[PDB]
Protein backbone atom coordinates (compact mmCIF):
# COMPACT_ATOMS: atom_id res chain seq x y z
CA UNK A 1 0.00 0.00 0.00
CA UNK A 2 1.01 3.73 -0.95
CA UNK A 3 1.04 4.96 2.63
CA UNK A 4 3.15 2.15 4.19
CA UNK A 5 5.42 2.81 1.52
CA UNK A 6 5.65 6.38 2.60
CA UNK A 7 6.45 5.63 5.90
CA UNK A 8 8.76 3.30 4.90
CA UNK A 9 11.01 6.11 2.24
CA UNK A 10 10.56 8.54 5.01
CA UNK A 11 10.66 6.09 8.22
CA UNK A 12 8.18 8.25 9.96
CA UNK A 13 4.40 7.43 11.04
CA UNK A 14 1.94 8.87 9.05
CA UNK A 15 -1.84 10.03 10.29
CA UNK A 16 -4.35 10.88 7.50
CA UNK A 17 -8.42 11.42 7.11
CA UNK A 18 -9.46 13.04 4.08
CA UNK A 19 -13.20 13.42 3.76
CA UNK A 20 -14.86 14.10 0.43
CA UNK A 21 -17.81 16.06 1.19
CA UNK A 22 -19.47 15.79 -2.19
CA UNK A 23 -19.62 11.34 -1.68
CA UNK A 24 -18.73 11.03 1.73
CA UNK A 25 -16.29 8.86 0.45
CA UNK A 26 -12.85 8.77 3.01
CA UNK A 27 -9.71 8.26 2.65
CA UNK A 28 -7.92 6.75 5.79
CA UNK A 29 -4.46 5.63 7.14
CA UNK A 30 -4.22 5.69 11.34
CA UNK A 31 -7.35 7.99 11.55
CA UNK A 32 -8.01 8.02 14.96
CA UNK A 33 -3.99 7.86 15.94
CA UNK A 34 -2.88 10.94 18.06
CA UNK A 35 -0.69 13.68 17.21
CA UNK A 36 0.78 16.71 18.41
CA UNK A 37 -1.17 19.22 16.58
CA UNK A 38 0.83 21.68 16.81
CA UNK A 39 0.12 24.81 15.19
CA UNK A 40 -2.63 23.40 13.11
CA UNK A 41 -4.86 24.46 16.46
CA UNK A 42 -4.26 28.09 15.09
CA UNK A 43 -7.16 27.74 12.60
CA UNK A 44 -9.70 25.98 15.40
CA UNK A 45 -8.46 28.81 17.63
CA UNK A 46 -9.45 31.69 15.22
CA UNK A 47 -12.64 29.26 14.59
CA UNK A 48 -13.29 29.96 18.14
CA UNK A 49 -12.82 33.73 18.11
CA UNK A 50 -15.30 34.08 15.42
CA UNK A 51 -17.71 32.56 16.98
CA UNK A 52 -17.24 34.96 20.14
CA UNK A 53 -17.14 38.22 18.28
CA UNK A 54 -18.93 40.01 15.49
CA UNK A 55 -16.69 40.94 12.72
CA UNK A 56 -16.91 44.78 13.50
CA UNK A 57 -15.21 42.88 16.96
CA UNK A 58 -12.35 41.64 15.31
CA UNK A 59 -11.12 45.46 14.78
CA UNK A 60 -10.40 45.92 18.71
CA UNK A 61 -6.46 46.55 18.90
CA UNK A 62 -4.47 44.68 21.62
CA UNK A 63 -1.36 46.13 22.78
CA UNK A 64 1.39 43.56 23.45
CA UNK A 65 4.75 43.59 25.08
CA UNK A 66 8.09 41.75 24.06
CA UNK A 67 7.43 39.65 27.08
CA UNK A 68 4.30 38.54 24.98
CA UNK A 69 6.87 37.40 22.38
CA UNK A 70 8.80 34.47 21.86
CA UNK A 71 9.68 32.80 18.91
CA UNK A 72 8.24 32.77 14.71
CA UNK A 73 7.31 36.12 15.65
CA UNK A 74 7.24 37.30 11.92
CA UNK A 75 4.32 39.70 12.30
CA UNK A 76 4.23 40.78 15.57
CA UNK A 77 7.81 41.45 15.94
CA UNK A 78 6.66 44.39 14.15
CA UNK A 79 4.01 45.97 15.89
CA UNK A 80 5.00 45.83 19.56
CA UNK A 81 4.69 49.73 19.66
CA UNK A 82 1.75 50.05 17.57
CA UNK A 83 -0.50 46.99 18.67
CA UNK A 84 -2.40 44.99 15.91
CA UNK A 85 -6.24 44.38 15.75
CA UNK A 86 -7.63 40.65 16.54
CA UNK A 87 -8.28 40.79 12.62
CA UNK A 88 -4.81 41.15 12.12
CA UNK A 89 -3.35 38.83 14.88
CA UNK A 90 -6.05 36.45 13.30
CA UNK A 91 -4.09 36.95 10.17
CA UNK A 92 -0.59 36.68 11.37
CA UNK A 93 -1.78 33.37 13.26
CA UNK A 94 -3.27 31.98 9.57
CA UNK A 95 -1.01 32.82 7.25
CA UNK A 96 2.41 33.45 9.05
CA UNK A 97 1.97 30.76 11.67
CA UNK A 98 3.17 33.84 13.95
CA UNK A 99 3.13 32.00 17.65
CA UNK A 100 2.29 35.33 19.64
CA UNK A 101 -0.26 36.17 17.48
CA UNK A 102 -2.03 32.59 18.23
CA UNK A 103 -0.83 33.18 22.13
CA UNK A 104 -2.16 36.58 22.28
CA UNK A 105 -5.71 35.18 20.43
CA UNK A 106 -6.07 32.15 22.93
CA UNK A 107 -5.56 34.69 25.69
CA UNK A 108 -8.65 36.79 24.57
CA UNK A 109 -10.41 33.53 24.14
CA UNK A 110 -10.31 32.77 27.95
CA UNK A 111 -6.80 30.49 27.33
CA UNK A 112 -6.26 26.72 26.51
CA UNK A 113 -8.68 25.41 29.13
CA UNK A 114 -11.49 27.41 27.38
CA UNK A 115 -10.59 26.88 23.99
CA UNK A 116 -11.06 22.77 25.27
CA UNK A 117 -14.47 23.73 26.37
CA UNK A 118 -15.62 25.08 23.37
CA UNK A 119 -14.15 22.60 21.22
CA UNK A 120 -16.04 20.32 22.84
CA UNK A 121 -18.99 22.18 22.18
CA UNK A 122 -18.65 21.46 18.87
CA UNK A 123 -18.54 17.79 19.04
CA UNK A 124 -14.71 17.33 19.26
CA UNK A 125 -13.89 15.48 22.20
CA UNK A 126 -10.58 14.25 21.06
CA UNK A 127 -8.33 17.57 20.86
CA UNK A 128 -6.68 18.50 23.91
CA UNK A 129 -5.33 22.17 24.34
CA UNK A 130 -3.56 22.47 27.57
CA UNK A 131 -0.36 24.46 26.88
CA UNK A 132 0.42 27.62 25.71
CA UNK A 133 3.67 28.11 23.31
CA UNK A 134 6.19 26.82 23.25
CA UNK A 135 5.61 24.07 25.62
CA UNK A 136 2.28 22.36 23.56
CA UNK A 137 4.87 21.80 20.62
CA UNK A 138 6.74 19.43 23.29
CA UNK A 139 5.16 16.50 23.68
CA UNK A 140 6.68 13.02 24.34
CA UNK A 141 5.00 9.54 22.84
CA UNK A 142 2.02 8.47 24.90
CA UNK A 143 1.02 11.91 25.96
CA UNK A 144 -2.20 13.12 25.35
CA UNK A 145 -2.04 16.65 26.02
CA UNK A 146 -2.02 18.98 22.87
CA UNK A 147 -2.94 16.44 20.74
CA UNK A 148 -5.27 15.55 18.52
CA UNK A 149 -6.37 13.11 15.74
CA UNK A 150 -6.82 13.10 11.74
CA UNK A 151 -10.25 12.47 11.87
CA UNK A 152 -11.03 14.89 14.64
CA UNK A 153 -9.04 17.92 13.18
CA UNK A 154 -11.27 17.29 9.74
CA UNK A 155 -13.51 17.02 11.39
CA UNK A 156 -13.28 20.39 13.31
CA UNK A 157 -12.25 22.19 10.78
CA UNK A 158 -14.92 21.32 8.17
CA UNK A 159 -17.73 22.32 10.88
CA UNK A 160 -16.40 25.77 11.38
CA UNK A 161 -15.16 26.60 7.77
CA UNK A 162 -18.30 24.39 5.36
CA UNK A 163 -20.98 23.69 8.04
CA UNK A 164 -22.93 25.98 10.95
CA UNK A 165 -21.09 26.88 13.85
CA UNK A 166 -19.84 29.72 12.18
CA UNK A 167 -22.41 31.78 9.73
CA UNK A 168 -21.76 32.92 6.16
CA UNK A 169 -19.72 35.76 6.35
CA UNK A 170 -17.44 34.89 9.33
CA UNK A 171 -17.19 31.54 7.42
CA UNK A 172 -15.55 33.02 4.68
CA UNK A 173 -13.26 35.18 6.63
CA UNK A 174 -11.59 32.13 7.67
CA UNK A 175 -11.53 30.81 3.98
CA UNK A 176 -10.28 33.44 2.65
CA UNK A 177 -7.16 33.69 5.50
CA UNK A 178 -6.07 30.20 4.95
CA UNK A 179 -6.56 30.01 1.28
CA UNK A 180 -3.50 33.01 1.19
CA UNK A 181 -2.11 31.00 3.60
CA UNK A 182 2.07 31.54 3.29
CA UNK A 183 3.71 28.60 5.23
CA UNK A 184 2.15 25.63 3.15
CA UNK A 185 3.86 25.52 -0.37
CA UNK A 186 5.65 22.53 -0.13
CA UNK A 187 3.19 20.64 1.40
CA UNK A 188 -0.73 19.88 0.74
CA UNK A 189 -0.89 22.49 -2.12
CA UNK A 190 2.48 20.76 -3.70
CA UNK A 191 0.04 17.24 -4.10
CA UNK A 192 -2.67 19.02 -5.28
CA UNK A 193 -3.07 20.37 -9.01
CA UNK A 194 -2.88 23.69 -10.08
CA UNK A 195 -6.24 25.59 -10.35
CA UNK A 196 -7.57 23.44 -7.40
CA UNK A 197 -7.78 25.88 -4.58
CA UNK A 198 -6.54 25.03 -1.19
CA UNK A 199 -7.13 26.79 2.39
CA UNK A 200 -4.77 25.55 5.05
CA UNK A 201 -2.87 25.17 8.09
CA UNK A 202 0.51 23.79 8.56
CA UNK A 203 2.06 23.05 11.94
CA UNK A 204 5.88 21.45 13.24
CA UNK A 205 6.69 20.27 16.44
CA UNK A 206 8.98 17.78 18.11
CA UNK A 207 9.73 14.23 17.46
CA UNK A 208 9.86 15.24 13.77
CA UNK A 209 6.17 16.29 13.62
CA UNK A 210 4.71 18.05 10.56
CA UNK A 211 1.39 18.43 9.65
CA UNK A 212 -0.76 20.22 7.22
CA UNK A 213 -4.73 20.81 7.54
CA UNK A 214 -6.78 21.59 4.47
CA UNK A 215 -9.54 21.80 2.22
CA UNK A 216 -9.32 21.38 -1.21
CA UNK A 217 -11.57 22.74 -3.90
CA UNK A 218 -11.97 20.48 -6.97
CA UNK A 219 -12.69 23.12 -10.03
CA UNK A 220 -16.47 22.29 -10.14
CA UNK A 221 -18.29 20.34 -6.97
CA UNK A 222 -17.99 20.09 -2.99
CA UNK A 223 -15.02 20.39 -1.29
CA UNK A 224 -12.46 17.67 0.11
CA UNK A 225 -11.48 17.72 4.08
CA UNK A 226 -7.97 16.77 4.35
CA UNK A 227 -5.30 16.14 7.44
CA UNK A 228 -1.94 14.74 6.93
CA UNK A 229 0.05 14.46 10.15
CA UNK A 230 3.62 12.41 10.97
CA UNK A 231 5.54 12.01 13.64
CA UNK A 232 8.74 10.02 13.63
CA UNK A 233 10.53 8.23 17.24
CA UNK A 234 13.33 10.31 17.79
CA UNK A 235 12.74 13.64 19.90
CA UNK A 236 14.68 16.00 17.72
CA UNK A 237 14.07 13.95 14.58
CA UNK A 238 13.97 16.72 11.26
CA UNK A 239 10.63 16.89 9.27
CA UNK A 240 10.48 16.03 5.35
CA UNK A 241 7.98 17.92 3.84
CA UNK A 242 7.67 15.95 1.15
CA UNK A 243 6.11 13.17 2.83
CA UNK A 244 3.45 15.21 3.17
CA UNK A 245 2.93 16.73 -0.39
CA UNK A 246 3.27 12.59 -1.44
CA UNK A 247 0.50 11.91 0.96
CA UNK A 248 -1.24 14.46 -0.67
CA UNK A 249 -1.11 12.75 -3.95
CA UNK A 250 -1.96 9.12 -2.48
CA UNK A 251 -4.98 10.86 -1.08
CA UNK A 252 -6.40 12.50 -4.36
CA UNK A 253 -5.78 9.40 -6.69
CA UNK A 254 -7.63 7.49 -3.73
CA UNK A 255 -10.97 9.69 -4.13
CA UNK A 256 -10.51 10.54 -7.71
C1 LIG B 1 3.39 25.78 14.98
O1 LIG B 1 3.39 24.70 14.41
C2 LIG B 1 4.68 26.52 15.19
N1 LIG B 1 5.76 25.59 15.50
C3 LIG B 1 6.51 25.77 16.59
O2 LIG B 1 6.56 26.83 17.19
C4 LIG B 1 7.43 24.65 17.00
C5 LIG B 1 8.70 24.83 16.22
C6 LIG B 1 9.53 25.93 16.06
C7 LIG B 1 10.55 25.67 15.14
C8 LIG B 1 10.43 24.41 14.56
S1 LIG B 1 9.09 23.51 15.17
C9 LIG B 1 4.94 27.49 14.02
N2 LIG B 1 4.52 26.96 12.72
C10 LIG B 1 5.29 26.40 11.79
C11 LIG B 1 4.59 25.94 10.58
O3 LIG B 1 3.34 25.89 10.58
O4 LIG B 1 5.24 25.61 9.58
C12 LIG B 1 6.62 26.24 11.93
C13 LIG B 1 7.46 25.65 10.82
C14 LIG B 1 7.32 26.60 13.22
S2 LIG B 1 6.62 28.02 13.99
Amino acid sequence: DDFAKLEEQFDAKLGIFALDTGTNRTVAYRPDERFAFASTIKALTVGVLLQQKSIEDLNQRITYTRDDLVNYNPITEKHVDTGMTLKELADASLRYSDNAAQNLILKQIGGPESLKKELRKIGDEVTNPERFHPELNEVNPGETQDTSTARALVTSLRAFALEDKLPSEKRELLIDWMKRNTTGDALIRAGVPDGWEVADKTGAASYGTRNDIAIIWPPKGDPVVLAVLSSRDKKDAKYDDKLIAEATKVVMKALN
